[PDB]
């Protein structure tokens, strides 16, 4: 537990990505890693996992939040999202060399029912099959254009922009519905 | 000849739309040709998918310039066109490119994409010179990324099931919404 703690924040801060890596900044044996992921994708899978539950979590927590208006909740989902899909693309990418052959959905099915009660709060007046297409739309977007920027390594400040005018274009839509 | 292929092509399109059920028989039928006749201009199934494929790409990359450029009408109804044109022939090519993956699944599917991706960005940058005279060219250029990105990827993921001509206009012109209102928005400063 302690020691799982520690060999996964020594993966999460460790393409050569290796077990020996791993245990040698854990200041651990090989040996006793093993005991706990016996290879490269367990490891890896286990930081997959615990991503996609802190998002959720980080996502829930942003749209629900009432010091802020709706549109500048929707902005500051979308930066932490595009940031998390950046992350998610490091995982995916050592994931492919460790399981080739190796859900997503099911965690994007759940971001979606989130973000629809969010819009029936954002947008009162809207007739609710309206409300149903804007959602959808919104976070296929959201996800669609999130997933397509992360296929390649990004700086902070070119996600920074891209997060800026993603929301730019998102919260337009929002406003547009609401006006 | 040039007859008697653009009618087994027409055929193909109608039997597709479906891509489990897509075989050289089934449009010789449809066409009311041999099958025989079938082979001499398509060898096997794959022939004929690669072929409606090519003919895709070449279509709306020419509708692409063709409805952007059309200065008969202002920007924003060009981009609401080009968004149902775009979003219809990604709901009829979902087809294609199933029945291909079942057909000739090392073919190189990512590729030739791209280059029609490239032309693609490179009008949306000349169409924002002309919708958005008074917007700095580094913002007019991320928004065209982001346009052309928009519009590819969430057209493909919204043809990952088959749509009515209702749903894809329905979907059309809410896609469109977004993007107008995007644009719109960014004009006003």
């Amino acid at each position: 537990s302690e020691l799982v703690a520690s060999i996964l924040e020594a993966a999460v801060q460790v393409q050569r990505f290796t077990t020996a890596r791993v245990a040698e900044r854990a200041g651990v044996s090989i040996g006793s890693l093993y005991q706990y992921f016996p290879n490269k994708a367990a490891i890896l899978f286990r930081l997959q996992s615990d991503e996609w539950r802190r998002t959720t979590r980080l996502l829930g927590e942003i749209l629900e939040d009432t010091t802020r208006p709706p549109l500048e909740r929707l902005r500051r989902l979308v930066l932490a999202f595009v940031r998390s899909e950046c992350e998610e693309a490091a995982i995916r990418v050592a994931l492919s060399d460790a399981a080739p052959l190796y859900e997503a959905r099911e965690v994007k099915a759940e971001g979606a029912r989130v973000f629809q009660a969010f819009l029936r709060e954002a947008l009162p007046e809207v007739a609710e099959a309206e409300r149903s297409l804007a959602g959808d739309l919104l976070t296929t977007t959201l996800g669609a254009v999130g997933k397509q920027f992360s296929e390649q390594p990004r700086s902070e400040a070119e996600i920074e922009r891209y997060a800026e005018a993603l929301a730019d274009m998102l919260c337009a839509y929002l406003a547009a519905l609401g006006e």
